[PDB]
């Protein structure tokens, strides 16, 4: 009884070019199922026409994973010179008790590293400084090294946010509601790398493993521009 967010034209393209994974990698829909009006009730459109991703588990997604048109997966150059841009519009609602992190946009290489993950976090250190209720961006220094570089982008609120991930050379930028939160942080231990965006929700260590994370996205793309 869920609708799908294909009946929404402003949904088509992104659908097209993406896989749907729930609840670990194992793709659930590709491109075509999802423009068929594939809705569950992890991925479904809301009354209001937002396209609503919701998971409960450790480390559990119900993740759009970005593909070219021509079924090949997407695998960009994650320093190249073309341009990748992917753009949301986020509405984070309060989450569920024992829902601690919840990531909604990554960019990620085509092995098992996680370039940027943009999340929700009911708390994080930085530097000796503890915020709480915030969206962090995490940057991890390499693929061999499991640590990562942390920043503030923004107090949470329920109103939809637009996030903006633009990835060109060996830089990453991250725009929220047009402010630059993120300016050109250095990605070059991806070099040789190749990379793809992904958006979604995915639950991050979560102190209730029966909650469901929720995430609502009322518009989404993702795009290159050639040099
Ligand atoms: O807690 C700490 O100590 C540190 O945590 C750091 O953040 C963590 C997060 O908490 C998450 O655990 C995050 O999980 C990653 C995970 O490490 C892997 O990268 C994994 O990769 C999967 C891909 O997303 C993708 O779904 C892929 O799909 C493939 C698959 O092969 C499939 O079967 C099919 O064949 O093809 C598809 C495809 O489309 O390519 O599968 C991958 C997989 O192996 O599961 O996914 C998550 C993720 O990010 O999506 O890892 C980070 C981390 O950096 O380790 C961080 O906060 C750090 O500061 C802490 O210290």
């Amino acid at each position: 009884f869920y609708t799908a967010p294909s009946t929404e034209s402003k949904f088509t393209e992104v659908l097209s070019k993406a896989k749907l994974q729930y609840p670990t990698s194992t793709t659930v829909a590709f491109a075509d199922d999802l423009l068929d009006g594939y809705a569950a009730s992890y991925f479904y459109l809301t009354s209001d026409l937002y396209m609503q991703f919701q998971v409960a588990g450790s480390s559990q997604r119900s993740e759009l994973r970005e593909m070219e048109t021509s079924g090949d997966e997407a695998a960009w150059d994650c320093t190249g010179s073309t341009a990748h841009v992917a753009s949301a519009q986020i509405a984070i609602p309060v989450q569920e008790d024992g829902i601690e992190e919840v990531t909604i946009l990554q960019v990620h290489d085509s092995d098992v590293t996680p370039v940027l993950r943009i999340s929700w976090v009911s708390s994080i250190t930085i530097d000796g400084v503890t915020s709480e209720d915030v969206v962090l961006a995490t940057i991890r220094n390499g693929i061999d090294d499991s640590t990562a570089t942390k920043t503030v982008l923004q107090a949470h609120t329920t109103s939809r946010t637009e996030f903006n991930i633009n990835v060109q050379n060996s830089k990453l930028s991250i725009t929220v509601d047009g402010t630059t939160e993120l300016d050109e942080a250095d990605i070059s231990q991806f070099d040789g790398s190749t990379c793809y965006f992904k958006a979604g929700a995915f639950n991050n260590n979560p102190t209730d493993t029966s909650a469901n994370a929720r995430i609502k996205m009322y518009e989404l793309e993702w795009v290159d521009h050639h040099h």
